[PDB]
């Protein structure tokens, strides 16, 4: 709508950067709205719902089983793993690591399960495959969330995200199991959700991922709707901002707000 339009310019205003959006209706996928929507942002944590998607491709190929446990050494903890921190002598099953991925945004647990899928090129193999064309992942946490100047490593563009995100969530690509598995997991309570969570009316549906990195970076992917179900993707991104977080948070938050008034 174009109002949330020029609250996306508004927030390019305070935060002195651009913003990328995308709204898509989910059962047909056509684009409702959209500012910058071919622009390249970093991906930052919101990659890790592709990642656990490409697991899950790959459990219901057999090649990978949810109750796998993955043991792992001290030296494997990067900064932000408030889960992987906690089983360092018990190790973690693949289910485990996606919800602490997921949910919790831990970065080891990303780490973990990008070295069972075997690395960054093979997501991108995976998303070339489903015809994303567009996103890539070339590093491990916490590098990945660099944001530098002039680097195409590490991202996606609002456009092609959302598409992803859809082929994901609906259809047949994964199998309606791992489908519910993975919107499980983006919808699972959060410690903070200040970016759609606190825009949300009560009864309405979110699966969520944010993502946080240096340099400016945030972003959101979202399935949301009405009455219990999804019916839209929305996408934001921001890079290069060096207002405060809360500002950051806050400008976004507004777009989502706008988004929902005028739904
Ligand atoms: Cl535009
Ligand atoms: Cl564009
Ligand atoms: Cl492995
Ligand atoms: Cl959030
Ligand atoms: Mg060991
Ligand atoms: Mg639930
Ligand atoms: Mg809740």
């Amino acid at each position: 709508h174009p109002e949330t339009l020029v609250k996306v310019k508004d927030a390019e205003d305070q935060l002195g950067a651009r913003v990328g959006y995308i709204e898509l209706d989910l059962n047909s996928g056509k684009i409702l709205e959209s500012f910058r929507p071919e622009e390249r942002f970093p991906l930052t944590s919101t990659f890790k719902v592709l990642l656990c998607g490409a697991v899950l491709s790959r459990v219901d190929a057999g090649q990978e089983q949810l109750g796998r446990r993955i043991h792992y050494s001290q030296n494997d903890l990067v900064e932000y793993s408030p889960v992987t921190e906690k089983h360092l002598t018990d190790g973690m099953t693949v289910r485990e690591l996606c919800s602490a991925a997921i949910t919790m945004s831990d970065n080891t647990a990303a780490n973990l399960l990008l070295t069972t899928i075997g690395g960054p090129k093979e997501l991108t193999d995976f998303l070339r495959q489903i015809g994303d064309k567009e996103t890539r992942l070339d590093r491990i946490e916490p590098d990945l969330n660099e944001g530098k100047l002039g680097d195409l490593r590490d991202t996606t563009t609002p456009k092609a995200i959302a598409s992803t995100l859809r082929k994901l969530l609906t259809g047949e690509l994964l199998t309606l199991a791992s489908r519910q598995q993975l919107i499980d997991w983006m919808e699972a309570d959060k410690v903070a959700g200040p970016l759609l969570r606190s825009a949300l009316p009560a009864g309405w549906f979110i699966a969520d991922k944010s993502g946080a990195g240096e340099r400016g970076s945030r972003g959101i992917i979202a399935a949301l709707g009405p009455d219990g179900k999804p019916s839209r993707i929305v996408v934001i991104y921001t890079t290069g901002s060096q207002a405060t977080m809360d500002e950051r948070n806050r400008q976004i938050a507004e777009i989502g707000a706008s988004l929902i008034k005028h739904w």
